[PDB]
């Protein structure tokens, strides 16, 4: 049954979203609808992404690594492969394991991108695993096209590149043609000066592998992502209820039930055109949140994208097998 | 009932150790015994550690950031603060949530020390929250006395300093009265080529804070980690077989249990001088392994220090109470 993927303590203060590792403080309806495949697992076992259901730091063994001009301290790094090269990845060769399913933004000079996935890592050395010292620091990574010094951001795994980009200088750069890339797998977002952006990613920021099935709305149920306040570049000290604004991340999925559903398969007890549905019950008002054959999570909330905070969510109830064209009762 | 606590896919390859958050492969003995606080749990639903049951970052408000060198750029970078001023951290001020348990080794010139706990992060600006962004790298952190300038471990938490040491040299050092730590709380352990070093950290560079119990010998029954591969500096690239060896961290508690321990109180299901006790079944022979009240975990090794591999591990069965003064089966 699959009423034991979705429990009280998941978003009461225990859960952690599937992208960012963050603790899972609200909801973030998408009345656009969405896309997401990397650590994302559905009902018949199964990922279109590149990444396990825990969080692996990243690691690559063939790229190429430079900096631009000739001074060498002091510079951006910039490290790109193609997709398909993560030989050495079980799941998939789109990219390594952990990897993140954003678009790389684009900067030159001293800009710094806004909404960007940044980790930090390093380059290495292919001949004996040992790091490029000089070459730790912040990196956005993510699909682009035009790499090493034309970079676009990229929403789709065919044909593209993997990059990794300095936001801020390293100490000795490295012009290596064949370098590899570690980065930990616990992200931030990238801003510049004090402000928080938009809850990143965003739908359209977001990359797919070919054969990702869309979350689109049907009526008024929209898909939904669950949101955790997440670090920003510009200003690393803030958290919640920071004066300079809240950063939120979100993912597809509490990361308990994508490991639930990597691990069970659930097609025997959801077919397409159903949802799975628990009552969430506050204070004061309820909602239902629906799972469908795809993994994506729904609620009634029309064309509002505000953010639902679960401070005062008190329990969540199964309520059990329903129509995904019945509404989903909204009573907050 | 505290039979819910160990579960087969903890130990098969779905759990990840409470230091490292590594995948948990292997059983580690600990014949001498241990102790731990730091992201541990009791039956009791308490912990006397500083790190809430999750990994994210360490940040810290208030240290002093200093480096070393005949000019600024290139230079290794040095923070500090007492323990017991992280007041904004509800568990305790001891220190940061995720700050590592572990003693910071003194290094200096150019080389670097074995078996230390190294994050990647930087100093950051008390005045706006903004990175002094020449200041990322990879650093140890640790628990120590005599810093900045003779730094030496320490496992005690009373009267005793934080420390992050950069292990290699920052781009642009910063002399700052005040500044803010920010580090990502999954680490790596510091070497210097292609070697790993023992399981880390060992029992005598473990820091724990007053009463704290120790896990100490039953007779034949002895504390057990849980241990994971983790990330070398030396050789970035290495993982589970490398041909350099094989890496290992250990951990006090699967995470999943030190969660489950901080959510609901167990006090009432088991009573000091019993163990809680599961049956592991691998493909030739079986084990049991008891839980005591204190939140540590048992074997019947007695006087063996081997690591016990966990790639044969069918599934892990429950046994329930039994008196601690009895011996554990080990049947491999
Ligand atoms: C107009 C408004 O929104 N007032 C709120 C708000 O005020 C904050 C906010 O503007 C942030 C933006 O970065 O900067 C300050 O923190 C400001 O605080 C208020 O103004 C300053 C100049 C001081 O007078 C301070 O005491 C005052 O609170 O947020 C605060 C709470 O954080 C209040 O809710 C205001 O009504
Ligand atoms: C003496 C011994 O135990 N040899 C093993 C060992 O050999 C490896 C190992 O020594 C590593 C250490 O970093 O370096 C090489 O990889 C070495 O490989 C062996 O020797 C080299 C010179 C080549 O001849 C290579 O083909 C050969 O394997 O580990 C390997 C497995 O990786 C074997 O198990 C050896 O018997």
């Amino acid at each position: 049954s699959p009423a034991g993927l979705l429990t009280t303590p998941v978003l009461t203060g225990a859960g952690s979203d599937n992208r960012w590792g963050a603790q899972i403080v609200a909801l973030q309806p998408v009345p656009s609808g969405f896309s997401t495949c990397n650590r994302h697992w559905n009902l018949n076992g199964s990922t279109f992404g590149w990444s396990s259901p825990r969080f692996s730091d990243i690691d690559h063994p063939r790229g190429n690594a430079s900096y631009t001009g000739t001074g060498s301290t002091n510079v951006i790094e910039t490290w790109y492969a193609n997709t398909g090269t993560a030989t050495n990845n079980p799941i998939s060769n789109i990219a390594p394991d952990g990897f993140p399913d954003m678009g790389a933004i684009g900067f030159s000079g001293q800009t710094i991108p806004t909404g960007g996935w940044v980790g930090f890592g390093e380059v290495w050395n292919v001949a004996n695993g040992s790091p490029y010292n000089g070459t730790v620091q912040a990196y956005e990574l993510g699909f682009a096209t035009g790499a090493p010094n034309s970079i676009n951001p990229a929403t789709t795994t065919v044909g593209t590149q993997i990059v990794a980009k300095s936001i801020y200088g390293v100490a000795i750069g490295q012009n290596q043609q064949t370098a590899g890339l570690f980065v930990l797998s616990t992200g931030i977002v990238s801003t510049s000066g004090p402000n928080a952006t938009t809850y990143t990613p965003q739908p359209n920021s977001i990359v797919v592998a070919p054969g990702t099935p869309a979350a689109a709305p049907i009526g008024r149920n929209v898909p939904v992502m669950f949101s955790g306040v997440i670090r920003r570049a510009g200003d690393i000290n803030a958290g919640a209820g920071s004066v300079n604004g809240t950063q939120y991340g979100v993912g597809s999925q509490p990361i308990s039930v994508t490991l639930q559903l990597s691990l069970t398969n659930y097609s025997s007890s959801l077919q397409p055109g159903q949802f799975f549905v628990w009552q969430l019950n506050f204070a004061s008002g309820f909602l239902e949140i629906g799972l469908n054959v795809d993994g994506y999570f729904y609620i009634g909330a029309g064309a509002s994208s505000n953010m639902i905070e679960l401070t005062e969510l008190i329990d969540v109830r199964p309520v059990g097998v329903r129509p995904n064209t019945s509404t989903l009762v909204f009573n907050l």
